[PDB]
């Protein structure tokens, strides 16, 4: 049940995706300023608008977000995220 989150390039879980089980100070593999949908498999994750956990943040618990905006997150703006 280790914390896990999958981020996607396009809404509705499309495009490039990255399965994270550890903290990402750069938002993963080439997904900086591109994340549009997210799937929190387990744990609670915090998403930051700037790399290295900078700027405003949003905390998302287990569940699926076909559009990051449904989570109050601006589209194509996540730059880093970590478990909390
Ligand atoms: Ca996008
Ligand atoms: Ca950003």
């Amino acid at each position: 049940n280790a914390a896990e989150v999958i981020v996607y390039e396009h809404v509705n879980f499309g495009g490039k995706s990255f399965d994270a089980t550890s903290d990402q100070p750069g938002a993963g593999d080439n997904l900086n300023d591109k994340i549009s949908s997210i799937k929190v498999k387990s744990g609670t994750w915090r998403f930051y608008e700037y790399i290295n956990y900078g700027g405003r943040y949003w905390d998302l618990g287990p569940g699926e977000y076909s559009s990051v905006e449904s989570a109050g997150i601006p589209d194509n703006s996540i730059s880093s995220f970590r478990q909390i």
